[PDB]
């Protein structure tokens, strides 16, 4: 990490030191220089820490003069990497063209250096570690510093534009992961005019992204916008109003399985939703979710209303029959016990709820094999993580099935204990109605904000509210232990003093007062101050908490939902069949672009 | 105070009018000035109220023909101070240097002035009496107001530059001492040049500050950028990155048992926190935070919480027999009492309670033993005072610690009682689990928000909140002392009716309402009005306070946070053993920088 680097500089640097000819490179004393290179005895192959050779330490300092009587008295330097583990690739071409010395490179390419020389070492793979990433081949990073001129020149001298990286991107795919300057979107047209002829726009890399692919993932919207600006065709201008036919070719991706807008959506970039506000893919996306996306959606929204509806009075109408042994016990106030299966379906209403439970049971299966395929296709920490493709509902429908699965094993095999996952059951699929709240504009960005403080701001409140709550239950418990049971049993024993003081943190009871009897002091004395520290300061500044975080957020939860009926309206289609689901956009037949199809979109402009 | 110097500016002004030389050098007429000049019969030593000469009063309007006309009847007065107590060390040079007369210095040091003289008087001293906080030599007067030439002027003419006032401050640190302005920071580089050799830069004052350590301390950011741009070496520049080594010699401060970072951070100053974040320190602090400080801070809270467990356990477990005496009396209900030593411990139980008590006292000695030396080392306002070392949390485990010390007397001499301290110190300790939530980005800057607001917001709404306690406490107990207590036995006397009006204030009971009886009227009316003016006015006021508090404060909050890990960090090194706590940073024996250890810093730059 961070302490390898600097070990590595220091052994760079003390390799430098202690050796004459290297520290002459450094400093760039021409007399010692000359003294040195005036020698004949060995050859001129002494490194560094790394394998550097002295050109390497000449380019790093900008020794021009260095670098041309180096090469003058060795002039295969030029061919010679370094070889140690940061830098396994690294040659002085490199350090040539990053430091855009223009001249050095002239001077580096008349002697005869690699062109096609890839920089392997671990301080330029696409790393958190390094703090760029120029690529590997010394047309990527002529490319990536801005030179147009040392770009050509390489051009000119070889420089095979088609080559890849380990990671397998080419040089398009290196200038659309740069941050967003001016000479980057440029560059790309340069690079472009050497094109000549496949392509290179249609190579993808070891992740099988194309590079109009890779710019829709990684949020570079001022690339994705100028890449259509060469994927449209204007058809008339009659007036203030304009028709633009947009290429819906890479965008929509009808016969390939993994779609340009799946590859947008599922991404964990906060820029990728941006892509999604631009003018060919907004319409598009609005097209498909105003006509198909909206009415199928609400179709199985009130599916899945009513299948709660069946398994709610199916819960409710469930089989139980009197206790069979007597209580002989106070305290205990339970009277009816679960039936067994020989005696749980003997009437019709036992049919009913029968056929209702199979239709249960068939809706649990329809779940399962409906979201298994999704956890094997995408990756499980990419369906769970992701908020836009609705990670929670997924997570708690696959756990609601599998509860309503092990309720239907404990109704085949008779187990005392439905009561415990018919209640989780009954929790987690009533909530996971809160998913069909996203595809309206009233209840899905307040889901959305729920989902955002129970993640972020609800664990902050009870990582401190449950140490208040342990220490004034300890408090209770120890006041009140000494007191009988039967005039005030709120903390009468410890699992009872830590949920009644918790209900008294939030005041959804009344504080524990009977007057009928002499309460101890110290009591009232550290309810006081609990009622002073928790219920007036910590609930009222947790509302304070909602309240500031919903409006630092509320500027993200607008543009998030509409970034999430997007990963709706695409989980619509490639799972529905395709009847239900027709090609959006016109042929371009008719325009004599071929085989494409196309959006029109009619905007005008003044 | 005020009125002092109000009554030496009346006296002065009356000793200036009554005396003829010193109001013909106030407001300047020759004539008068060439008569009274032209005597001869006594020396020209005529005073004010202070003891000011008449150079002083020509000095101090700008006078410089009246001045040079007196220093040509008497050249002696350039040597006279004046005497009196505000200004007992102020010369002529001092007045002529502060208000820039330039000519007026030259004539002054003409005549043999004295260029060491100190003005130690009250005016002059470092309090916030004084506006100003020049020093007390000229040169430093010079080197404050800015001009150039008069302290070159000083220089060639003496003004020996490590002079010390007294308070021990040198030229530079009166220079830190500025407001920041333009010239503040190259006069420091003016007044660096001639230092020409042991420095000024290492000479400390009478606090032993370095002016590097009270650049850190003063919360001067510019002074102590400016002073890290001599202190910093850069390697090389190999296209848009470049490394720096920073030293960390007078930053880390490894052998010194007062540190740079400790002298920071424990400052009472608003702007030293800012220091933290500049580019030498910041990046030192997150280093010996997210490699040392956080695991060994999640260890240590995990150690914390374990023993906080224990003591529940042994809180809950406490021996406690049936009670002897039958109670023979109604309203009372305690059914327990608390064991004897003799009879505490029987059982095996009570051998695992016995060496949890060990276990739990161990714990408490511990925390006295580490924290009544830093009550002795650093100051005990200072080190209470600060919330950024974590003074309420310091506080409150001390007399957790005093508290279950108490509890362990009252256990060995058998007292009945120990359910007020060992309440408390549930609590006390419980709450004192929340000193570690500052290691994380979630639990930090809430838990400050809180302190601010036991300090801020609380005693603000409980100097009210009492008040209206108090009196409709007094109301409810006049309109229920003429009923049955057994009815509604809220307001039965007056320390119930001040408990159940504070219940009623906070909404945690119900309101008292019994509808098999007839209430009083007045009860009704008066309760109407609590209801309005408290629960429904000061109550949501309070959220509304609290709110509009949390958004003004919130951009201070988390800058906050980031300068108290640096508190923790800094904690955490010189009380754990070295050998935990490597030496941060990276010998410069390989670079050629010597002893001296140096943080690199990789920074990119377009």
């Amino acid at each position: 990490w961070e302490q390898y680097r600097d070990r590595v500089n220091m052994l760079q640097q003390e390799r430098i030191r202690d050796s004459p000819l290297l520290q002459a490179a450094k400093e760039n004393d021409l007399r010692l220089l000359k003294i040195l290179l005036l020698n004949q005895s060995c050859d001129f192959q002494q490194r560094g820490a790394v394998g550097e050779t002295a050109l390497h330490v000449a380019a790093l300092y900008d020794n021009l003069e260095a670098a041309t009587l180096l090469m003058e008295a060795a002039p295969e330097l030029a061919k010679e990497p370094a070889l140690c583990e940061p830098f396994v690739g690294q040659t002085a071409l490199h350090i040539a063209v990053m430091n855009q010395n223009l001249n050095l490179v002239r001077a580096l390419l008349a002697r005869g250096a690699s062109v096609s020389a890839r920089a392997t070492g671990a301080a330029f793979r696409r790393s958190p570690h390094n703090l760029i990433y120029y690529g590997e081949h010394p047309l990527s990073f002529a490319a990536c510093v801005g030179s147009e001129e040392i770009v050509r020149l390489l051009i000119e001298h070889g420089a095979d534009i088609r080559a890849q990286d380990s990671l397998g991107n080419t040089v398009l795919h290196i200038l659309i992961l740069q941050p967003n300057k001016t000479f980057a979107c440029q560059m790309y047209n340069l690079l472009l005019s050497y094109d000549e002829h496949q392509s290179l726009e249609l190579v993808p890399n070891h992740q099988g992204l194309t590079p109009f692919k890779l710019a829709g993932v990684e949020g570079n919207t001022v690339m994705f916008q100028h890449l259509m600006q060469k994927r449209k065709h204007v058809q008339w201008t009659c007036g203030p109003l304009t028709s633009t036919l947009y290429d819906l070719t890479e965008i929509d991706s009808w016969g390939e399985e993994l779609s340009f807008l799946e590859l947008v959506v599922s991404s964990k970039k906060r820029e990728a939703r941006q892509i999604l506000e631009q003018t060919p893919v907004k319409e598009l996306v609005s097209f498909k979710w105003k006509k198909y996306g909206r009415p199928y959606f609400c179709v199985l929204a009130s599916l899945y209303i009513l299948y709660m509806i069946c398994f709610t009075t199916c819960c409710i109408y469930r089989p139980l029959k009197l206790r069979d042994d007597n209580r002989t016990d106070p305290r205990d106030i339970t009277i009816l016990q679960q039936k067994l299966l020989q005696e749980a379906y003997v009437t019709h209403q036992d049919n009913i709820r029968l056929v209702g439970e199979l239709v249960t049971v068939t809706g649990a299966v329809i779940i399962l094999l409906l979201e298994i395929p999704d956890i094997f296709r995408v990756g499980a920490s990419r369906y769970f993580g992701q908020t836009i493709l609705g990670g929670p509902f997924h997570v708690i429908i696959i756990t609601y099935a599998s509860l309503v699965l092990l309720t239907m094993v404990m109704r085949l095999t008779n187990m005392n204990g439905e009561v415990v996952p018919l209640s989780f059951a009954l929790v987690l699929g009533w909530c996971s109605v809160m998913y069909f709240a996203r595809g309206f504009q009233m209840l899905g960005p307040f889901t959305i904000m729920i989902q955002k403080m129970i993640f972020g701001d609800l664990m902050r409140f009870c990582w401190l509210m449950a140490v208040v709550i342990l220490g004034f239950a300890s408090a209770f418990h120890i006041t009140f232990q000494t007191e009988d049971p039967n005039n005030l049993g709120e903390f009468s024993d410890y699992p009872t003093a830590l949920f009644s003081t918790f209900e008294l943190f939030l005041t959804i009871i009344d504080g524990p007062a009977n007057y009928s009897v002499d309460l101890p002091f110290m009591y009232c004395i550290t309810y006081a101050a609990f009622a002073i520290i928790a219920t007036l300061l910590m609930l009222n500044l947790f509302i304070a908490m909602m309240g500031d975080t919903h409006w630092r957020v509320a500027q993200e939860r607008d543009e998030l939902w509409r970034a999430q009926v997007v990963a709706t309206t695409v989980m619509l289609e490639r799972k529905m069949p395709r009847f239900l689901w027709p090609r959006s956009g016109i042929c371009g037949y008719e325009y004599g672009l071929g085989d494409r199809w196309f959006l029109r979109v009619e905007n005008h402009h003044d």
